[PDB]
Formats: structure tokens, sequence, C-alpha cells
């Protein structure tokens, strides 16, 4: 459970993300693919991009960045009350895309990295802890829904 204080720290940082959603989303996916290259194998649509500069130049990767942050932003704004938002995401990521929880840990690490890179003044230890707690709650709840669908990834 996040406190009101922790949610405010999360949603203040998120408001900065929403000022350049496409830039943040693209940088998060590129960070993911750079830090954990195996993750790129899950994306038939992007696995032809070979350099960081090619990924940065990809309008289609950037649009997927917007998808991912729009979905996560809607979940974070529910402050834990996100059953309805997780349902479709759990169904696709468990049974179609087959995304293990360790890859949701990797993308969580990429989110923390990009938000600290872009907002070092306003993303110190307490805001990082609160964002980590929010992403931990997301991963815990989606893992529970994964298992309800029979997926042990
Ligand atoms: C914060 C975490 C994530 C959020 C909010 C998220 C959200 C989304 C959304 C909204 C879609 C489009 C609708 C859908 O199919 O459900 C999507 C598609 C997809 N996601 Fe995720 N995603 C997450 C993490 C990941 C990770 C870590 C991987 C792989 C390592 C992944 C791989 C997939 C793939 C393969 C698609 C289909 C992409 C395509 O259009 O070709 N996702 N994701």
């Amino acid at each position: 459970v996040l406190s009101e204080k922790e949610w405010k720290l999360v949603l203040h940082v998120w408001a900065k993300v929403e000022k350049d959603k496409a830039g943040h989303g693209q940088d998060i996916l590129i960070r993911l693919f750079k830090s954990h290259p195996e993750t790129l194998e899950k994306f038939d649509r992007f696995k032809h991009l070979k350099t960081e500069a090619e990924m940065k130049a990809s309008e289609d990767l950037k649009k997927h960045g917007v998808t991912v942050l729009t979905a996560l932003g809607a979940i974070l704004k529910k402050k834990g009350h996100h059953e309805a938002e997780l349902k479709p995401l759990a169904q696709s990521h468990a049974t179609k895309h087959k995304i293990p929880i360790k890859y949701l840990e990797f993308i969580s690490e990429a989110i923390i990295h990009v938000l600290h890179s872009r907002h070092p003044g306003d993303f110190g230890a307490d805001a990082q802890g609160a964002m980590n707690k929010a992403l931990e709650l997301f991963r815990k709840d989606i893992a529970a829904k994964y298992k309800e669908l029979g997926y042990q990834g």
C-alpha cells in the first residue's frame, strides 16, 4: 500500500513525464533494449533496429513508447485502484506477448533510470523510493493476474 505522500511523489514526477511523453517512452524502451538485449526478441516489429541511433530515429518505436507510458500513466493515476486497467494488460502480456515478471523488473529499472536522467533535481531518493514502490505494486498485482490466467513467467 502506498501512502498519500508516496502517491503525491509519484504523480508529481509523472506530470513531468507527461510533458514529453514520446521522448521519455522512446528512451525507456531504448534503455530496456540496451541494458537487457534479450528483451528485444519479444518485439517482432523492432528487432531489425541495430544501433541506438536507429532506435532513436524510429517513429514507430517512439509511438510504442507513447502506448506504454499512456497505459502505465493511467494505472499510476488510479493510486492502486487499477484492477480494470491491469485486466487487459495482464491478458495480453501473459498469454499473447509472454512477458515474464523479470522483464517488467527490467522496464521498471529503465523507467527509474530515464526519470533520474531527465529530472535529477526532482527525482531524489524519496521520489525514487515512491516510484519504485508504485512499480513494485504494479508488478505484484500483474503477477497475481498472470497466475490467475495460468502464466508462471
Ligand atoms: C510498464 C510496463 C509495460 C506497459 C504498461 C506495457 C503496455 C503495453 C500496451 C498498452 C501494449 C499494446 C496493447 C497490448 O497488447 O496489451 C503493449 C504491447 C506489447 N508489449 Fe508491453 N508494456 C509493458 C512492458 C512490456 C515489456 C517489458 C515487454 C517485453 C520485454 C513488452 C512487450 C510487449 C509486446 C511484444 C507488445 C506488442 C507490440 C507490438 O505492437 O508489436 N511490454 N504493451
